[PDB]
């Protein structure tokens, strides 16, 4: 199995304990790791942070202390939006200007391949006809590293992508049997299922759907999305399955009412290193967890959630991603991939579990080590 | 340098090609998009569109395409007088009223601050106690704000202004060294300088003076107005040249007499998109342009004029942008605010020079991709 693990080159601007760089990442616990983002300028692969190719040196040199690690560079994710994209797979062109930056860029700072992340053809702005010319880029970048691998003498480049785990973006997106022949992996983002947008209470990443769900919100669970990718032409062994190592937080309306699916308002609670409303990494939900608030395990869906006067948080724990995983094998995926490993408890301090508990669960579940 | 960008809730009423909603802009154009306008309704901000809950999401959703875009919401404007804030002002309940709805009507809808866009305190029936207890509002509003932020693990929500270009108001309306302390930006009005109001045709936001100017006239420039702020007490790195994406039209009383001083006897025509005697849209001057229109630059103001027939239009173009933009570097200013994005040819239809031609002159001037 393999177990990729999505680094963020904006960690290391968290406050205090929770700025992480790439020589905080422990070697042995990942298969691959992959380095979010890259951008886009006039149609070719860039970098976005100052220190970026300080980064990309320090990240591929965890190769030097396990042979088998791959890297890979991911460009887009949620904040990149869909415009650069549209315009670079409009035309021919500009999809081999992109093409060609992307090897030349891969090769020069040490990279395996690239994840495409791109949030998502045919929605957020995107026009129709980018769920097809998306099908297109992705052969034609599979076409083109199988030829730089002939004309470098070397081991060809992979090409992944992390895709949609809603259904109406994978409807609008993707044209699953073709894509999935060129594609080497195929990143499925089987979270952010359930959060304060919906003005209710619910998972984030639950296994399977709450017993009361009918029709599209029956969707909003791993086993439907995963088993929505391989049944319409993915083959299991290239299907990742997503899994958060942060959790999502939410205002209750009234303390009381405190279940899955109770009503919210706002956008929920930041926390003091991560800053962003209406979510927690793993290692701040631990100091809630610790402080006193109330756990409950919601055993329909195999994940906790947890909640403390109005603040009510789902998210994924140890127990969680072991149900998680053994249900991943047992299906005959191909592995794992953590969004993001500076959200485990990565100095151990948090959580008193060890030093990356979330990510070392996964890496004992899925025999990485 | 900062490029602030204003987007008007009623440009989505103009027919056919001039209709802008949020989802016309392009994130990547500005740092800052303001959200022209909210009203007030018993000292608390408030909606004035049917849907501007729906254009708030579509507009603060642009951040979901642009890491570094922040949006904030103005109140006021020419068309809200000076009655409400009068009143809100007078005392420090109703100041508090209007601080306490303002962080949570930011909040909810999802700005990063408020831009005051009173016009003006002192003036337009404004009496003169407003001066100071306009300070004092914004004092109060930047300490309510840095409170907020450390409440809520989040970055501090802005206070900036828009200020008046002319003198006399300049002089009744503000206390530049207090202010400016307290203000994260001051966006200065340097247009509508000229009008058809004076009797005489001018420039909207000449650069400099005309050479045979001597009097009061001799204030009606950005070089002027902007050094007026920085030596009355604001500091040049808060200082924000506005730039205007429009032009004033007159009627000319003598066709042949058509330079810069001509006589008039009013605002020209409603253009066909905007649908407001004495202003043309830059992409409505574009078809002025090639309908006969003669054009010619004032050379010692840095800013071009046209004329057809009995029509006269004061402006700005892509090289009298340049010539600004080069200047506001050379002084250090914070950088230009533009009114209003929804005026450039955001199609590139009708000026055969891009999408956003202006908007994209002063992002690539000032570095801002
Ligand atoms: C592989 C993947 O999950 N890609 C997406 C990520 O971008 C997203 O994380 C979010 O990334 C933003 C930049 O694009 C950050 O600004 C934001 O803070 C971050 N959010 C979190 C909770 O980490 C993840 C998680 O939502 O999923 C995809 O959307
Ligand atoms: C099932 C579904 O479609 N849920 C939507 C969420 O995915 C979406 O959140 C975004 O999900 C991306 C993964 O596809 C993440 O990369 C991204 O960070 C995340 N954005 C946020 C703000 O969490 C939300 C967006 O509002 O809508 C749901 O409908
Ligand atoms: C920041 C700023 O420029 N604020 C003022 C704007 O209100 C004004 O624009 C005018 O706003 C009116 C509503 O208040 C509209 O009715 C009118 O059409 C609009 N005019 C234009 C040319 O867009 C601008 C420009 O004059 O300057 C300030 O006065
Ligand atoms: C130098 C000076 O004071 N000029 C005045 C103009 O500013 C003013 O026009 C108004 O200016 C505002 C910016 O401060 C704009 O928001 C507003 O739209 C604009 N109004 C019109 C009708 O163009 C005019 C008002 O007649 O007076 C000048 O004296
Ligand atoms: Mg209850
Ligand atoms: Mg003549």
């Amino acid at each position: 199995y393999n177990l990729i693990c999505y680094f963020t080159n904006w960690a290391q601007y968290r406050p205090g304990l929770g700025s992480f760089k790439p020589d905080d990442i422990n070697p042995c616990l990942c298969t691959h790791l992959i380095y979010a983002f890259a951008g886009m300028q006039n149609n070719e692969i860039t970098t976005i942070e100052w220190n970026d190719v300080t980064l990309y040196k320090a990240f591929n040199d965890l190769k030097n202390r396990n042979s088998k690690l791959k890297t890979l560079l991911a460009i887009g994710g949620w904040n990149f939006g869909t415009a650069p994209f549209t315009t670079m797979v409009s035309t021919s062109q500009n999809r081999q200007t992109f093409i060609t930056s992307v090897i030349k860029f891969l090769r020069q700072y040490g990279f395996d391949g690239l994840d495409l992340d791109w949030e998502y053809p045919g929605s957020r702005g995107s026009p129709p006809q980018d769920k097809h010319l998306f099908t297109v880029l992705v052969k034609e970048m599979r076409e083109a590293f199988e030829q730089e691998a002939i004309e470098s003498n070397r081991p060809r480049l992979m090409v992944t992508a992390a895709v949609a785990g809603g259904i109406s973006n994978i409807q609008a997106g993707y044209e699953i049997p073709e894509l999935s022949k060129y594609l080497d992996f195929i990143h499925v983002m089987t979270y952010d299922l359930h959060g304060s947008w919906e003005g209710y209470t619910g998972e984030n990443s639950p296994l399977y759907k709450y017993p009361t769900e009918t029709g599209s919100n029956a969707y909003l669970n791993v086993d439907y999305v995963m088993n929505y990718w391989k049944n319409n032409g993915a083959p299991a062994e290239k299907l990742i399955v997503g899994f958060p190592e942060y959790g999502h937080t939410f205002i209750l309306r009234n303390p009381s009412d405190n279940g899955i699916g109770a009503p919210t308002s706002g956008d929920g609670p930041a926390g003091p290193y991560t800053r962003q409303a209406g979510f927690w990494a793993y290692y701040e939900i631990c100091t809630f967890l610790r402080s006193g608030a109330t756990e409950v395990w919601d055993a329909s869906q195999e994940v906790p959630y947890a909640y403390k006067a109005n603040e009510w948080l789902g998210y994924d724990n140890i127990k969680s991603f072991s149900v998680k995983a053994q249900w991943l094998k047992q299906n005959n995926f191909g592995g794992a991939m953590i969004w993001a490993i500076d959200l485990d408890d990565f100095t151990g301090s948090f959580c008193d579990q060890g030093k990356f508990p979330l990510t070392s669960t996964l890496n004992k579940a899925l025999g990485i080590s």
